[PDB]
C-alpha cells in the first residue's frame, strides 16, 4: 500500500526533528514493513491523527523484542512529535501560496466578477460571506465548508453542466499527496488535472502559485469557476484541519511526554546506570512543564526525544528484557508481601536466599522465588536487571509510582483505593545485594 | 518460526479460559503472522514470560487497526492467563509423573544402589542434599541446579566417558517441547532420545510414566546413570521454573487487570452505549479484588477476560477509532481550558460551536476548533465517538482518572504534581450535544 514517492533513508524525520544516528537506530531495529509503514505515518503527505495511527505499525526484528515494549513508546512519539514540527511548517506555506491568489485589487475583482457570473441567479448575496470572505486559513471549518459547497453546487442551473463520465473516480487521485483532503464533486478531467499538480505542490512545498483554470483562459467560463470554487473551499477546508490536526498532535504530545517519565523510571528499576539520563530526563520535562500556556513546545520535544533515544539505545544494547508493566506488578506484589510480613521477618529475609539455602531439601520449605511468604524478586534474574560496579551503590531515580485499585461501584461511579508504594528502592538494593553477594544492609551502608 | 504441533484453530486458548467464539475473534482481526505468533506465545511448551512476550507480536488486519491499541492490552492479558491456567494444570501432572519414578521402596533403594555406584570416589557425602534429596518440585531451583550439575560432572572420573558423536548439537532438539528446559551436557545418544520421549511426554501431558536409562537396560551401567541424573536434575529444575514463571504470571494478570479498568473508562467516553458493560467489569475487579491472599483468583480472570472481550468486540464493530491515550490527552486539555477560563465562558461556551458560527468569517476571530480560548472537543469527530439514541442521556461511567506531572528533580528525587480531572463528563455531553444539534443546557437537564 506504501507510494514509492515516501520512501526515505532517514524515515522521513526532519534532521531539526531527529538525529541521523537517531534515525539509523529505527532503522536497525524495525523489519523491512514496520519501516516502511513509519515512512509513511511519518511522511510529508497531510492525515489526521487516527489516520497516522491506522498506518503506524512499530514491529521490531526478533533481536530487538526484548526491549519492543519501551520502543514503541519512543518511536510512536517521535512521530508525533516530526509531525507536530513538519506539519506547521508545512501549513504556513500553504497558506502563504493560497494567499497569495488574490492578495492583490486586481486578482480579488476578478474573483468578484467570476462569482457574480457564476452566482447571476442566486437566491442572496450568502456567498459573500461563506465563499468570497472565507478563503482563509481560518474561513472553512468543515461545518461552514459543508454550506460553501452545497451553495456552489446550487449553481448547476445556471450554466450547461456536462460532467465528464467518471470524473468521480478520475478525481480520486486528488489524494495521492493528502489524506486530510476532501474531494468534492468536480465535473472536469481538465480541472481535476491542475488541481491534482496544485495539490502536490503544496504538500511538498513548491514554490509555486497554484493554477485556477479560470484565470488561465477565457472558455467555458461558467463550468470552469464552478470547478475552480469547488477546488478553492476544498483546499482552504483542508488547510484549516491540517492546524487542528497540528493542535491534536501538540495536545497528545504533551501528554504522552509527562506519562513516559514513569516509564523511563520504571527502565532505570532494570538498568540502573541510566540515573543520571533519567533524572536528566525529569529536568528537561520539568522545564517543558514550567513554560507559559501560550508558548512553543517544540525546542523541549526535540531535547527530550533525543534523551529518549539515548534510553533506548543503552536499554538495547543491554540486551535484557524490558518490561516496564511486569516490573510495576511485582513492585506492587513485593509492597503486598512487605505490608502482610510479619515480625520476625526483615527486608533481608523477604528479599534474598538465606546464604545456605542449597543445603535444604525439605519439600515443605519452599526456596524463595515459589514462598507467597517472601519476595520473587524478578530484579535478581540476569534477564530482567544489570547494572556496572561503578553505579551499584548510588541511590536509584526515583518519582511516586502508585496505581488506583478498584474495590467498588457506587450507581455510575467506580471507587477505588489508591496504593502508593513507598519502598520501592529496596528491590533495587536486593537485586544488588543478590549479584554481589552481600546483605541489604551492607549494600546500603553505601551513604557516600 | 513456528512449530507444527502449535498450529490451532482457537489460538491454543484451553475451552474453560476462553470461550470458542472469543477465539475465532482473534483469528479474525490479525494477520496470520500475528495469529501464528500468538499461537506459540500461547502453547503448552513451558517458557519464561519474557520469553513469551519476545514470542508475542499482536498485528491487527489493516481493518482492524483502528482499535489495535484495546485489542493488544486485552489479547496479551488474554495469553497471560490462559498459560497461568494451563501452566498450573500442566506442571501439577509434571509432578505428579516424575514423582512416579521414585514412589516406591524398591524403586528408592535402585536409585541408592545407582548413586552410591556413580559416587563411589565422591570425596563427601553432598551427594544427597544435592540430588538424591532434592528430587521434588521444591528441589531444584538455579543455583542448587547448578551445584548439583557441577558435581555430577565431577564423577567422569570412575567411569570410562567417552561422549557420542556429535552429541552437544544432537541434544539441541531437547527443547522442541520446551524452551524453559536448561539442556545439560549429555554424553549418550540413546540417552537424549530417552529424555526427548520423556520431555515430549511432560509437555502433552500423556499418562505414561518417564523412562531411565538405567532401569531399562543392562550394559554399561555407570554412564547410563551419570545421563538419568542430568536428566532427573535438569528436569525438576524445570519443574522448579514452571513453578516460579506461573506465580510471575499470576502477579502480572493481577496489575494488567486493575490498570486496564482507567482504559475500559476512556474507551465508554467514546462508545457510552458501553457504560453497563464497563459497570459490570468494574464489579467484576471489585470482587477479585476483595479476595484474600492468598486464593486462587482463575475464576475471577476467566469473567473479567469474558467481559473485556465483550468490550472489544462492541467497540470493533462500532469502527471507530479508539485511542485511549489520545484521548485521556484531550480530557487533560479540556481541564486547562476549563480552568483558564472566565465566569464569561461556561461550558456551553467552551464546548460547542455558537449558533451562528457558520456566518463569521473574520480571519482574526478563529473558529472554535482552533481557537485556544476553546475546546477542540474531538468527541464531536464522528472517528471519535458514537452513541445510541437511548443511552444520549444516560451519565457515563466514569473513576478518578489523574495524571502525575513532572515539575522538580532534587538529587535523585523526582517531584511531580498530581492532577485530578473534575468535570470530566462535560466532554461527553458535550460530543452528546453537539451530535444531536442541542445545547450543552438541554443536554444535562435530561440526565438523572
Amino acid at each position: 500500500n506504501i507510494p514509492t514517492f515516501v520512501l526515505d533513508e532517514n524515515c522521513n524525520f526532519i534532521p531539526d526533528v531527529l538525529s541521523r544516528a537517531n534515525a539509523k537506530f529505527i532503522k536497525e531495529v524495525l523489519i523491512r514493513d514496520s519501516y516502511n509503514a513509519v515512512c509513511l505515518a511519518n511522511s510529508f503527505i497531510p492525515m489526521a491523527t487516527q489516520t497516522v495511527e491506522q498506518i503506524l505499525i512499530i514491529i521490531t526484528k526478533f533481536k530487538f523484542s526484548r526491549s519492543r515494549d519501551l520502543l514503541m513508546s519512543v518511536f510512536r512519539l517521535g512521530v508525533h512529535i516530526n509531525r507536530f514540527y513538519a506539519g506547521k511548517n508545512q501549513v504556513k506555506h500553504m497558506i502563504t501560496m493560497m494567499k497569495s491568489l488574490f492578495d492583490t485589487e486586481e486578482a480579488m475583482r476578478q474573483l468578484d466578477r467570476a462569482l457574480m457570473g457564476l452566482f447571476v441567479d442566486a437566491r442572496d448575496n450568502s456567498y459573500m460571506p461563506l465563499i468570497a470572505l472565507s478563503l482563509h486559513e481560518n474561513g472553512l471549518p468543515d461545518s461552514k465548508f459543508i454550506k460553501a459547497v452545497r451553495l456552489i453546487q446550487t449553481t448547476v442551473n445556471s450554466f450547461h453542466n456536462r460532467p465528464d463520465a467518471d470524473i468521480e473516480q478520475y478525481a480520486e487521485k486528488l489524494r495521492a499527496y493528502n489524506y486530510l483532503y476532501k474531494i468534492p464533486k468536480y465535473t472536469l478531467k481538465e480541472a481535476v488535472d491542475i488541481y491534482s499538480d496544485n495539490l502536490k505542490d503544496l504538500t511538498i512545498g513548491v514554490n509555486k502559485k497554484p493554477t485556477l483554470l479560470f484565470t488561465s483562459s477565457d472558455d467555458a467560463y461558467l463550468s470552469h469557476i464552478y470547478n475552480d470554487l469547488l477546488f478553492l473551499t476544498s483546499t482552504w477546508n483542508m488547510i484549516y484541519n491540517c492546524k487542528k490536526e497540528i493542535r491534536r498532535l501538540n495536545t497528545w504530545i504533551k501528554y504522552e511526554i509527562n506519562s513516559i517519565m514513569e516509564t523511563a523510571v520504571l527502565v532505570g528499576f532494570q538498568l540502573p546506570d541510566l540515573k543520571e539520563t533519567i533524572l536528566d530526563l525529569a529536568a528537561l520535562i520539568s522545564n517543558m512543564n514550567l513554560v507559559s500556556p501560550d508558548k512553543e513546545l517544540f525546542p523541549h520535544y526535540k531535547l527530550i526525544l533525543a534523551k529518549l533515544f539515548e534510553i533506548c539505545i543503552f536499554a538495547t544494547k543491554a540486551n535484557i528484557c524490558i518490561l516496564p508493566s511486569f516490573i510495576k506488578g511485582h513492585l506492587i506484589e513485593f509492597e503486598d508481601v512487605l505490608k502482610r510480613s510479619n515480625d520476625d521477618e526483615d527486608l533481608n529475609y523477604l528479599l534474598l536466599k538465606s546464604r545456605d539455602s542449597d543445603d535444604e531439601y525439605d519439600e515443605d520449605k519452599p526456596p524463595i522465588q515459589v514462598d507467597p511468604g517472601r519476595v520473587d524478586n524478578v530484579l535478581t534474574d540476569s534477564d530482567f536487571f544489570n547494572v556496572t560496579p561503578e553505579n551499584a551503590f548510588s541511590s536509584i531515580a526515583i518519582m511516586p509510582i502508585s496505581y488506583d485499585k478498584t474495590i467498588d461501584v457506587e450507581d455510575n461511579e467506580i471507587q477505588v483505593l489508591e496504593v502508593e508504594m513507598q519502598s520501592l528502592s529496596a528491590v533495587v538494593y536486593g537485586a544488588v545485594a543478590s549479584k554481589y553477594g552481600l546483605s541489604l544492609e551492607q549494600v546500603i551502608r553505601k551513604l557516600n
